[PDB]
């Protein structure tokens, strides 16, 4: 079997910056006490793992990336009470403990158990249960994977519909819940409003999407990359703009088509010129913007505090708002009902092997969402 | 008798920065089409006043500052229907023309007919009643209530309880509003609640008393000038801290007295040094920080974007987010029904002539609200 013993296969290994993924074999010891070992089906490509990789979003190296996946439960650790051996699950890139004051908040979803504040790259018990050749490797986000087989925490992992198709619900563990519950959750998003996306990635797609859902009267898709357009009006966007077109900044201009800005802006891109852009973006006296897109580390915005005093509210969340281990099952049962399609975010598909002809794609600007198949 | 012709009375006018006020003798022209004249009564200063006067806020110069006020109608202009001579009304520092996208949103309040985002220094119809020795002289925020007479805008006036204590109900023109609504208003504070207020001025603890309403169950007080934390633990706050007294940062006091940080923060000092531990010590996951305090012109913060990511939200509003001419009339309809007090604020009363004398009280730290008689 492979119950109890530490399982040798593949992962996509970190070792320096700015590098190519390196797939290597690695030991995966395993699980202890409320801990599971999942063996990973597939695998989305996220802005965040590229966001590591150009040392853009820090973390200990060397490490093994991926946070939006799904798979089967191979083991269940000691006392493990809610997903067992077999059980389709989707592994979570913020826990939920729920034994925190967030937790036993209705309110919020950023658990304290989360690897995301203060990064160590390991389980929550302080360890790592990777190594490559003699060298341990660190964890990312408590999850790691982009590996055949990966030990996350019990609070860390949610069981969902055995009947799913895990090449497309993976993207509900971080792109698609990120994008629609910034709208729905936190931006709380009007039936009648007028909104701005800039970022037409798959997060800033499943944005459109939770703003059309929304009821948003209208839905103004923002990017460089005008082959994005059409994935963006398909999915919702009652106009798309390019930045680079205008002799004006992208914010006045968004500011006259409005009559004096948009009720509600969203970021999904991660540059502080941008989110300024989209804070100016609002209007004065009602608008509401928030951040989605993961900055740069150590850069810092400088901002006039009268942007906010006239009226507006400036806000951020993690994962859209939703609590992980209890609002993911739901999603994937609402995907199961038709609730929403995933297609148009998927525009390619390659073998786990493939991982940096994936990332590649993202830097040509020709993929969405790329989901490696193990 | 007066209607119709210019009336020659007295008012504080600011010829030049950092100067005392000079009463003299100033020509109040008539009102004209859908303005009106008001006779003052009473008149509170505020921190924005003095901020004018220290260079910290622009607006044209010369002008007749004052801002807080409430006194009767001396005669309307041609068009008038909401108010008659002799009705005691509060000139709206913010108008509700009625009109605008603004005023048309149940959620906001800066109506656009505010003088407050670029400062003319006139009435709407871009021009001044204010001549003294044959130079104009500006209008500040549409009102300029340190004079005897002032002719507003009718939008930008309120008819109130003919039977109310206009020296009290001044405050409702600025000061109570501004901090109780950005309470319970903007913020939303919640029952069970911990909240933050830095700077214990008029609005500030009218902030204190805006959480204590809204069942919160902490309320921590914070200025550098002790002598306000009596009247601070008299309208709610469960503690009073000052941050000169401890080695580390008022943000870091305060996580750790809240467990990671309060759920409302309330910046009522205007500086970017509070704003931003304002901001920081609220908790990254769930908290909400309310910009409250005007900051000093041209003057910008340097912040992470990801202290907002990780749930934050950050707003700001004027007047406490209430619709000048619709909800004025209201809160003074509550004071007349005891709902609140407005005693506690008022530590001073002088002539009008004393009107310097009222912001050496200012400054002093030794009053929170001075009124000043007519
Ligand atoms: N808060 C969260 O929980 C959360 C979750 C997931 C992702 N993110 C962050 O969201 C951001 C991007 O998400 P993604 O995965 O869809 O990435 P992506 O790379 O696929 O999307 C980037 C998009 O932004 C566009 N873009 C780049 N520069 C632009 C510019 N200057 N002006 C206009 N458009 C520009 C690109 O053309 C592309 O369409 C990253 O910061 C990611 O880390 C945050
Ligand atoms: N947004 C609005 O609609 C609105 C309305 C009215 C006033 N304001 C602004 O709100 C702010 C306060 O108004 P006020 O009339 O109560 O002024 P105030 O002068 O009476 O209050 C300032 C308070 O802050 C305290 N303070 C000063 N420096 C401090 C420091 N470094 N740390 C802690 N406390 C400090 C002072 O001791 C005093 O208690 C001003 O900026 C005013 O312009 C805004
Ligand atoms: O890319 C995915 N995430 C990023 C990491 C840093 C900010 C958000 C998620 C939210 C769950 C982890
Ligand atoms: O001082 C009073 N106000 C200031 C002017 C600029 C910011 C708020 C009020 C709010 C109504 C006018
Ligand atoms: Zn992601
Ligand atoms: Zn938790
Ligand atoms: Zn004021
Ligand atoms: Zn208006």
């Amino acid at each position: 079997s492979t119950a109890g013993k530490v399982i040798k296969c593949k992962a996509a290994v970190l070792w320096e910056l700015k590098k190519p993924f390196s797939i290597e074999e690695v030991e995966v010891a395993p699980p202890k006490a409320h801990e599971v070992r999942i063996k990973m089906v597939a695998v989305g490509i996220c802005g965040t793992d590229d966001h590591v990789v150009s040392g853009t979003m820090v973390t200990p190296l060397p490490v093994i990336l991926g946070h939006e996946a799904a798979g089967i439960v191979e083991s269940v650790g000691e006392g493990v009470t809610t997903v067992k051996p077999g059980d389709k699950v989707i592994p979570l890139a913020i826990p939920q403990c729920g034994k925190c004051r967030i937790c036993k908040n209705p309110e919020s979803n950023y658990c304290l158990k989360n690897d995301v504040s203060n990064p160590q790259g390991t389980l929550q018990d302080g360890t790592s249960r990777f190594t490559c050749r003699r060298k341990p490797i660190h964890h990312f986000l408590g999850i790691s994977t982009f590996s055949q087989y990966t030990v996350v925490d019990e609070n860390a992992v949610a069981k969902i519909d055995a009947a799913s198709p895990l090449e497309k619900v993976c993207l509900i563990g971080c792109g698609f819940s990120t994008g629609y519950g910034s709208a729905v959750n936190v931006a709380k998003v009007t039936p009648g409003s007028t909104c701005a996306v800039f970022g037409l990635g798959g997060v800033g797609l499943s944005a459109i999407m939770g703003c059309k859902a929304a009821g948003a009267a209208r839905i103004i898709a923002v990017d460089i990359n005008k082959d994005k357009f059409a994935k963006a009006k398909e999915l919702g966007a009652t106009e798309c703009i390019n930045p680079q077109d205008y002799k004006k900044p992208i914010q006045e201009v968004l500011k006259e088509m409005t009559d004096g800005g948009v009720d509600f802006s969203f970021e999904v891109i991660g540059r502080l010129d941008t989110m300024m852009a989209s804070l100016l973006c609002c209007h004065e006296a009602c608008g509401t913007s928030v951040i989605v897109g993961v900055p740069p580390d150590s850069q810092n915005l400088s901002m006039n505090p009268m942007l906010l005093l006239t009226g507006r509210t400036w806000k951020g969340a993690i994962l859209g708002g939703f609590k992980s281990k209890e609002c993911v099952p739901k999603l994937v049962a609402d995907f199961m009902a038709k609730k929403f399609s995933l297609d148009a975010l998927i525009t390619h598909v390659l073998p786990f092997e493939k991982i940096n002809e994936g990332f590649d794609l993202l830097h040509s600007g020709k993929s969405i969402r790329t989901i490696l198949m193990f």
